[PDB]
């Protein structure tokens, strides 16, 4: 009944974030996972949650669940779960709840996932070992990609959106 969903951005190269934050601002992409999640219950790991900019924290408009696996971890203004399936119950009926990271939380999340929605951004990002990576997406997924488009920041980003 509900469709459970994946939401990132990622250079072409696969990096998701860096140094525990993310490395590029691209505005557009923040006003697509905006216009994404408004409403929706958003699932995120610990690290992603406090990573949050404290002035958006918790999402306004949105049910925040962070997973841990400790379950006396406090995050104020959002529910604590130890795991994706007590996440996903969290989204009550909720008929679209998101995953939003981070990297390790994607993972738990895929086989869970009947879509994705993903900027990609052309920022000359080269993978280092430390770097938070984006989920691969396998065959059973189908997809549309946008045209890319030039940002007001200067980099190039275009959108796929993936079901299964
Ligand atoms: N570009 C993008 O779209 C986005 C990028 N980011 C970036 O990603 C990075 C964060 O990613 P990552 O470091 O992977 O962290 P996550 O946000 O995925 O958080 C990982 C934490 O989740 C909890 N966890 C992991 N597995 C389990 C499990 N099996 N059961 C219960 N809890 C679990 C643990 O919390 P605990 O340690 O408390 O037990 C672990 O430390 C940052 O750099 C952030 O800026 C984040 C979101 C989107
Ligand atoms: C509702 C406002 O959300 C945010 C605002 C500002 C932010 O950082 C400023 C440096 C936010 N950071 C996290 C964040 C930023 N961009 C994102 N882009 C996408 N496409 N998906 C995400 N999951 C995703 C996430 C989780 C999220």
């Amino acid at each position: 009944r509900a469709e459970v969903g994946l939401v990132w951005a990622q250079s072409t190269s696969g990096v998701i974030g860096r140094g525990g934050d993310i490395p590029w601002s691209v505005p557009e992409d923040l006003t697509r996972f905006k216009e994404v999640t408004m409403g929706h219950t958003v699932i995120m790991g610990r690290r992603t949650w406090e990573s949050l900019p404290a002035k958006v924290r918790p999402l306004p408009g949105r049910r925040n669940v962070v997973v841990s696996r400790r379950p006396d971890f406090v995050a104020e203004g959002a529910r604590v779960a130890g795991s994706l399936e007590a996440a996903l119950a969290y989204a009550g009926s909720d008929p679209a709840p998101w995953v939003i990271g981070g990297a390790q939380i994607y993972l738990l999340a895929l086989p869970h996932a009947t879509r994705c929605e993903v900027t990609e951004i052309e920022i000359d990002l080269r993978r280092d070992d430390d770097d938070a990576l984006a989920p691969a997406l396998d065959d059973s997924w189908v997809g549309e990609t946008g045209e890319w488009l030039a940002s007001r920041s200067g980099l190039r980003y275009r959108f796929h959106s993936y079901r299964r």
